[PDB]
Parts: C-alpha cells; sequence; structure tokens
C-alpha cells in the first residue's frame, strides 16, 4: 500500500481526537480528509465552485437551496443524505461555541426539503453566503445524534465522508489514516494512507524534510535552495502568494503605561516606521516575501482594489524611516524623562512592550527580534518572547498580551483579509480565532464589512472598499510589515501528480483550512 508523509500542525504529542468543531484540540487530518466538504471553492481560481457532496446550489435573495449527490455513503456503509446537513447546522447554531467563523450570524436557520435538496434561511443580504456554508463540518446522524457530549466528545473511531476514515495506527509519535471502505470518489484516489509523524517545531522538520523523509508538507525552511533543494533532485516546491502579516497592538492592555503608548495613533504610526520590511523579509523569510506599506493591510495583490490616494497618503508611515520615527515620537510627547535612552509615555512612565510570536514558528521568531533591535534603535523599548501557539492564542483572546505577531487568512478579494481582522463582532465568541483581538472597534467600519456582500453592484462594492481602506489606514489599526507566501514543498521519490508553477491547479498546501488540499491529494500517484 501506499503511504503520503504529511505535516498539517505541530504537535508534541498525538491525542485522538477526531472532532471537527473542536478546532483548538483536534487532529489537522479532519477536516476534508474525514469530513468531506459540499463544495470547494479553488480559491486561486477566482473562487470556481468544485462540487463534492453537493451537486449544486442556487441563491435567490435571502435563500439557497444545495442540491446533495445521491448515492454517496459514510465510511460505515449508511447513505449520505440531506438531513446529516440539516443535522449538522442546528448544532452549531445552538453551541455557537462550535461556530469557528461567525457562520450563526449570516443563517437563521435550515430545512430540509427532500432526501437530496435542502434549503438555507439568511440573516442579511449575502451573495457569499455559499462560501461560508462550505466551512461547517457535515457529520453523520446516525452517530451524533447518539451522542451525549459534541462539546467534549473526542470521536476516537470516526464515522466519515472522506477519503480517509480508517485509524490503521496511532500512538503519541505517529499514526496512520487510510482509505475510506465505501468511498464515494474511490476510482479518483490513487493513495492509500496518510502518514501523519509527531513533529514539534522547525528545527525538528527541518532534520526530516532535508533527509527526504518527507512527501507533503508546507513548514518554512530556512535557505531552502541550500538546504532542502540541494540535497536531492526529487525536493521541490511551489511558493506562491499569500496573505498579509502584521503586528497587532493589543488596545485594552491592564498595563497603563503601555495602554497609553499602545492607544496613541503617533506611536502607532512611529512604530510603523521604525520598522525595515524589506530586511526582514531578506534576514527572516530568506526573501519569501513582498513588502506591504500599506496602513489598511491591503497589500500590493490587490492593486485593483486599492484606493491608490488613500494608500499614498499614508505610505510614509508604512515606511523605513528611523529618524521621521524619532521626530514623531518627540512631537507626540513620548519624552525619555529618566536618562535610560527609551521614550517614556506623556504621562512619564516607563513601559516595555512585550512582543509575541508563537514557538517553533521560527520565521516570525526572528521577524520580531529584528524589530525589536529596529526599535530600540528609535528609542522604543521592547523584547521577545516565543510562546507556545495555544498560550500566544489565549493570550490574544484574553488580551492580555501586548504586540503579537500573526499571518491571517488570504483570500481571492479583500474581505478575507479586513473582515476577519478587523470586525468587531469576531473579538468575543470562544470559538473565535486570534485575528481580531487588537479590541479596536469602529461603527462605521463593521457597517461597511457588513455591507461587503450586500448588493449585486460591483462599483458600489468597491466603493465600499474604498471606505474600509480610509478609516483603517487614519487610524492605523495595525502595523502591516508584508505580503507572505503558501509554503509548500513536495518529495517526488515516491508519488507524481503534484501541483506546481507548472501545474498551478490551486493553493498546494497541507494545512487544515485549506480545502483545496482534498483536491490536491485525488491528483497524486504512487510511484
Ligand atoms: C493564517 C494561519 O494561522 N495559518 C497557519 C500557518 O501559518 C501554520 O503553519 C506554520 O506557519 C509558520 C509561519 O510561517 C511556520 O513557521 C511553520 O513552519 C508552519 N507550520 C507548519 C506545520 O506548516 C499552520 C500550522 O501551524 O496553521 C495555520 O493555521
Ligand atoms: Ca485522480
Ligand atoms: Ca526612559
Ligand atoms: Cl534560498
Ligand atoms: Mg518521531
Amino acid at each position: 500500500r501506499s503511504e503520503l508523509t504529511i505535516h498539517p500542525k505541530e504537535f508534541t504529542t498525538f491525542v485522538r481526537n477526531f472532532n471537527p468543531f473542536l478546532g483548538a484540540t483536534n487532529l489537522h487530518t479532519t477536516t476534508d480528509f474525514i469530513y468531506e466538504p459540499l463544495v470547494v471553492f479553488n480559491e486561486m481560481h477566482g473562487n470556481t465552485p468544485v462540487f463534492r457532496l453537493a451537486e449544486n446550489f442556487q441563491m435567490s435573495d435571502m435563500s439557497v437551496t444545495f442540491d446533495i449527490r445521491k448515492g454517496v455513503k459514510w465510511s460505515d456503509g449508511e447513505a449520505f443524505t440531506a438531513d446529516d446537513v440539516v443535522y449538522s447546522f442546528n448544532l452549531v447554531k445552538e453551541k455557537p461555541e462550535l461556530d469557528q467563523s461567525g457562520i450563526n450570524s449570516w443563517v437563521t436557520g435550515v430545512e430540509k426539503v427532500n432526501d437530496y435538496q435542502v434549503k438555507f434561511r439568511l440573516s442579511e443580504a449575502n451573495s457569499n453566503v455559499p462560501y461560508e456554508i462550505a466551512k461547517v463540518p457535515v457529520v453523520p446522524k446516525h452517530v451524533w445524534s447518539k451522542v451525549k457530549d459534541p462539546s467534549t466528545f473526542t470521536n476516537e473511531n470516526p464515522v466519515g465522508s472522506g477519503p480517509f476514515t480508517v485509524i490503521d495506527t496511532f500512538t503519541p509519535q505517529l499514526y496512520i489514516q487510510c482509505e475510506n471502505p465505501n468511498y464515494w470518489d474511490a476510482a479518483n484516489l490513487d493513495v492509500d494512507c496518510l502518514r501523519v509523524p509527531q513533529i514539534a517545531n522547525n528545527d525538528q522538520f527541518l532534520g526530516k524534510v532535508v533527509n527526504g523523509e518527507m512527501d507533503w508538507t508546507s513548514s518554512f525552511v530556512p535557505d531552502i535552495d541550500r538546504t532542502y533543494a540541494a540535497a536531492s533532485p526529487k525536493h521541490h516546491y511551489w511558493y506562491p502568494p499569500a496573505g498579509t502579516q502584521a503586528f497587532v497592538v493589543n488596545f485594552k492592555n491592564p498595563d497603563a503605561a503601555k495602554n497609553e503608548a499602545l492607544t496613541n495613533v503617533d506611536f502607532r504610526r512611529a512604530f510603523s516606521m521604525a520598522l525595515d520590511r524589506q530586511t526582514i523579509i531578506d534576514i527572516a523569510f530568506y526573501g519569501g516575501g513582498t513588502v506591504n506599506d500599506f496602513a489598511s493591510g491591503l497589500g500590493y495583490a490587490f492593486e485593483a482594489w486599492s484606493d491608490e490616494k488613500t494608500h499614498d497618503k499614508f505610505k510614509a508611515y508604512n515606511s523605513y524611516n528611523a529618524e521621521g520615527a524619532k521626530k514623531l515620537l518627540a512631537k507626540a510627547g513620548f519624552k525619555d524623562v529618566n536618562k535610560d535612552g527609551f521614550v517614556d509615555t506623556p504621562s512619564g512612565k516607563s513601559f516595555e512592550l512585550l512582543i509575541q510570536s508563537p514557538n517553533g514558528w521560527t520565521d516570525f521568531n526572528n521577524t520580531v527580534q529584528l524589530a525589536v533591535e529596529q526599535l530600540a534603535e528609535v528609542g522604543i523599548k521592547a523584547r521577545a518572547r516565543t510562546p507556545d501557539f495555544s498560550v500566544y492564542n489565549q493570550a490574544m483572546l484574553e488580551g492580555t498580551y501586548d504586540v503579537a505577531y500573526t499571518n491571517y487568512a488570504h483570500g481571492a478579494d479583500p474581505y478575507t483579509y479586513w473582515n476577519s481582522a478587523y470586525n468587531s463582532a469576531l473579538q468575543s465568541g470562544d470559538g473565535m480565532p486570534r485575528f481580531a483581538m487588537h479590541f479596536y472597534k469602529n461603527e462605521k467600519l463593521d457597517g461597511l464589512l457588513n455591507s461587503f456582500y450586500k448588493t449585486a453592484d460591483k462599483q458600489e462594492q468597491l466603493e465600499i472598499a474604498h471606505g474600509i481602506q480610509q478609516i483603517i489606514a487614519q487610524d492605523q489599526v495595525t502595523i502591516p510589515v508584508l505580503s507572505g507566501a503558501y509554503m509548500y514543498q513536495y518529495n517526488t521519490t515516491r508519488f507524481t501528480g503534484w501541483w506546481n508553477e507548472e501545474n498551478p491547479k490551486g493553493r498546494p498546501n497541507i494545512w487544515a483550512g485549506i480545502p483545496e488540499r482534498l483536491l490536491h491529494v485525488l491528483d497524486l500517484k504512487p510511484v
């Protein structure tokens, strides 16, 4: 049998948990591979919908119905039907802790129309809602209804719809997830098993990938041409452009001195001008990125959406200018009053910014250490922390952090970045990710975001985008640094069929949250 070695997520030890709603504690081979979506939107190719368990869908406006593919079975053998979909969406509406997106804010309810067809009722006008709906995991009703506790259910013997449901081998350091015996698309599948080794950080990953022990990965790799590519003719990669990375500052820091600094727009702009974004790219990412000098975080890949007058107005604040940063600090009134060379707050208080990035994410760790040095050059005191991801994440959810370095989801239009990074509704909820947790709130901004897909008028949507750009830019809510890359390494020793620059069928990454990985694995063939 052919075994495909993949690495979606760092772990110190595997805990057997295949619960699709528990994104913070499950294994990252659950979505897509155990639970196939209704539709995969191919985001690299204009969000072209690729139909899987649903064969079609139809909007109307307010209304949308999905037709279900008939003759699909679960891995046990039972039939896949429309009440599985209905069952699944009810669950999350009642337990909004399993809402990892904000889906409950859009869908008011769901109704079975027949054995292969389901209607979805909306809260507001949203031409983008089929994309949102595809995010919700569909689980089997003949199992999860018999389940007493979904919020804690670990689901160690999963019944799934996807290509790999069979747990063949499981240890704290290795598991192997094999083909669903009843898989509906089996004629299309040429890989027998997914092989998933425990790897805790980038250092551990590097030794393994360079030794040719991996097949499909998406980790940071330093000096990739000399370390990884040069080791074997079988060692390849392809890094299509990805999303924004930024320093995010906590507007609700509990320390008086740090709050005084972080909530000050002159201070955020001077922080931003202290940074040398191209040096960060050159050193921390070995060239693997593009400068992002948009105060709104938009990035150069959306030139067509950008209001260039706005971009030009605030670009000086997002360009390397150490002398300008020192002048702005002086003008704002951050004066050093205790002879240590670091500026103090207007109220006379000293402070040091603690900047966090996740443990093991060494490209971001190095970025933070570079920024620390650069900030010290303009008299801003900071130092780095590299906490375990869950600690890092919890600090942002609870608002106990000072500054955090983070990437963001990247979509075919600016909404994916702008909504996830700035919609204040995403700052409360216990299924919420880190991305909006600066705790800046602007009601006009939320309104513009909530209207982005409200009309089917392209010109108006463009005007809404320009308004969102204006607001974020003038308030320098975050400090955008660069636009990153979809890191992706593949090995042709054991498999062929890979997406790459000459075969760019979609986002090639193995991360959970990249639905296209289902379509990718269906293209792979054993050598
Ligand atoms: C938007 C987002 O949170 N994406 C996450 C990925 O960044 C992350 O992959 C990790 O990215 C780090 C930063 O570039 C790399 O240092 C690291 O090697 C890489 N890890 C792996 C295993 O690919 C993944 C996994 O943590 O989660 C995504 O959600
Ligand atoms: Ca195939
Ligand atoms: Ca001082
Ligand atoms: Cl290189
Ligand atoms: Mg090991």
